[PDB]
């Protein structure tokens, strides 16, 4: 009556067998898990990486937050592990005047959705998120006997999980820090994650090293703009363009909400030990039960390639900006055609025949509005800022108009009536490639893959 909990979202315990490789394993699943956005992964019971550390030399600053449904936030003093464990557990002892391990989490729970609900409470609580620095450090075993040395090179070890072969994001050379170090995420009782899907809808992988229980739920991927058209008439403030990547607008909406609207919904409590993993697009929310530390990174697989060309092109319809290239990508991997595994090759190469195709008519539609003028240009040499289309945010890589009368100044080439009001004749095609260029760099990706 009051919170009607969304089912159980699927959980899988993999065979040790199973579990020798992570990306075999999910794309196993994937049409289950695809079905319901997230899914929980319980390792073999020996897979045990060892955590350790001091939890007075563990320092970070911690962010403040108002738990209140509809209520804006952003999307991305100072504690030690330990006086934030002893603030966190405290807080909890006292909101409910009982032990810790006696609070049920169905009644947590209840009460989270309860309290985000109602203006006259006004809980704020407090917690820790941010990348691995020399302060903050991975939960995982790093570089600096058999089983000690097994977790450092285990594929389910999130430090390697980016830098695989297999994330197409490990040949990313361009400074994507954001989406290839894992993050670490620090919780106490209320603590929330507002409703999301990644950058570039990637992946995520999460693990609880320990702790009291991380409550989650999430949307499967088919199901995301139905959200957001709930979202949007709830919450529209929400919805207004972004001026820049650090100024991204989520929230906290009661699931029963999104289940009214017959947006399909599940939940699970995720585990110290156990993973949760998000499929691209795959919408999700939550908060912890108590005091916990994770760990969590986003990675891309052969199956994400056509979603994340999707995504981009949807960024580009929203005025959203991009945190890489998907084109400056795939054209990597090309010049890397010999080196890669083959069935990426073989999806690289499908990839790379769509953008040339598209870069084609492109190119023919800008030379029929009278561009003619051309000139080469690396594109990745250039700052991220120095190579954002002027009207709709995307980063170009392939091709973008200049105009001399604006110098810097770029558009992609779906807005090249937004430059400036020279005619087009003044106006310079610029181009990473010539199609010429581009047939044999697909070609080797086509001999690589046999
Ligand atoms: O654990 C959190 O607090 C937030 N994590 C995620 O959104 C994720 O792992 O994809
Ligand atoms: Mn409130
Ligand atoms: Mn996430
Ligand atoms: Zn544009
Ligand atoms: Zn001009």
């Amino acid at each position: 009556s009051m919170f009607l909990p969304p089912p159980e979202c699927p959980v899988f315990e993999p065979s040790w067998e199973e579990f020798a490789d992570p990306f075999a394993f999910i794309h196993k699943i994937r049409p289950i898990a695809e079905q319901t956005g997230i899914c929980k992964v319980r390792p073999p019971p020996d897979w045990q990486p060892p955590f350790a550390c001091d939890v007075d030399k563990l320092h970070f600053t911690p962010r403040i937050q108002r738990l209140n449904e509809l209520e804006a936030q952003t999307r991305v003093r100072d504690y030690t592990l330990r006086t934030f464990g002893e603030m966190a557990d405290a807080f909890k002892s006292d909101y409910f005047n009982m032990p810790v391990h006696m609070v049920p989490t169905e009644l947590v729970e209840k009460e989270f959705w309860r309290l985000v609900s109602t203006i006259e409470e006004d809980v704020t609580v407090e917690y820790g998120a941010d990348i691995a620095s020399k302060e903050f450090g991975s939960g995982f075993p790093v570089r600096d006997s058999p089983e000690e040395e097994e977790y450092l090179d285990s594929g389910w070890n999130l430090n390697n999980m980016p830098v695989m072969e297999q994330s197409v994001l490990a040949h990313i050379t361009a400074d994507i820090c954001g989406m290839k170090l894992p993050w670490l995420y620090v919780g106490m009782c209320f603590s929330s994650f507002c409703w999301h899907i990644e950058d570039h809808w990637s992946y995520s992988i999460n693990y609880l090293h320990w702790g009291e229980p991380k409550t989650w739920y999430g949307v499967p991927g088919y199901a995301a703009e139905q959200l957001e058209n709930v979202m949007k008439k709830l919450a529209p403030e929400l919805f207004v363009s972004q001026p820049d990547l650090l100024h991204q607008l989520v929230t906290i909406m009661n699931p029963n909400t999104l289940m009214t609207h017959e947006v399909p919904v599940y939940r699970t409590n995720q585990c110290a030990g156990e993973f949760v993993i998000t499929f691209p697009r795959a919408y999700h929310s939550g908060f912890n039960q108590g005091f916990n530390f994770a760990e969590a990174v986003n990675f891309c697989t052969v199956d994400w390639l056509p979603l994340g060309r999707q995504c981009v092109e949807h960024y580009r319809l929203l005025h959203r900006y991009c945190v890489f290239s998907h084109d400056e990508m795939i054209c990597k991997m090309a010049s890397k055609a010999d080196v890669l595994d083959v069935v990426v090759a073989s999806t690289v190469q499908k990839d790379m025949a769509i953008m040339i195709e598209d870069e084609k008519a492109l190119r023919e539609t800008v030379r029929k509005l009278g561009v003619i003028d051309s000139e080469r240009m690396d594109f990745e040499l250039l700052p991220d800022d120095e190579r954002q289309c002027v009207k709709c945010k995307t980063t170009c890589f392939m091709s973008a108009i200049s105009c001399s009368c604006k110098p810097g100044l770029l558009v992609c080439l779906h807005h090249v009536k937004e430059l400036c009001s020279c005619p087009p004749y003044k106006y310079k095609l610029r181009y990473r490639y010539t199609l010429d260029d581009l047939y044999p760099m697909m070609n080797a990706l086509k001999l690589r893959a046999e």
